[PDB]
């Protein structure tokens, strides 16, 4: 019943079509935020794969910027 954040340092870090299943998958409920708003769904994430909370949130503002460069409108709200 813990949580064990153990890991190891790289210089070039990436993830795996298993990796990142889980992720994308949290994405398809608006895991794009990254306020307690999110957050709560990002402590799952990270609890189950075991990594810690900081590389998913990281991973989370990276991917918008990614989409941005191709001229995403993935801002966030509709419209108010």
């Amino acid at each position: 019943g813990s949580s064990g954040s153990s890991g190891a340092l790289q210089d070039r870090t990436q993830f795996s079509d298993r990796d990142l299943a889980t992720l994308k998958k949290y994405w398809d409920n608006g895991m794009t935020s990254l306020g307690s708003v999110c957050r709560e769904k990002i402590e799952a994430v990270a609890t189950e794969l075991n990594v810690d909370c900081e590389i998913v949130r990281t991973w989370i503002g990276n991917r918008r910027r990614k989409y941005r460069l191709m001229g995403i409108e993935v801002s966030g709200p509709s419209s108010g």
